[PDB]
């Protein structure tokens, strides 16, 4: 069974949505994986977006890396805002 790892943007800051400048730069799905193959995400192109209102800085993915086995994968990517 062939498999994909999938990626996710959150806000970290309370209140706060991602705008779509953040939004652009999720990255591509990993496809073509198998039961057993190690995936580590995608880093986002740039980890600064500067708004007119302050900053969003990528944090980190929630895990650094995921085994497969059995089910596709998904990487939640953090962005904290800053004013």
């Amino acid at each position: 069974v062939t498999h994909k790892a999938v990626h996710e943007f959150v806000s970290g800051t309370p209140g706060k949505e991602l705008p779509q400048e953040v939004k652009a730069l999720l990255p591509v799905d990993q496809t073509d994986l198998k039961d057993g193959i190690q995936v580590t995400p995608t880093q986002p192109s740039q980890t600064e977006v500067k708004t007119s209102e302050g900053t969003w800085s990528f944090k980190s993915y929630d895990k650094t890396s995921e085994t497969v086995n059995g089910s596709d994968v998904k990487f939640v990517g953090t962005w904290e805002f800053t004013a």
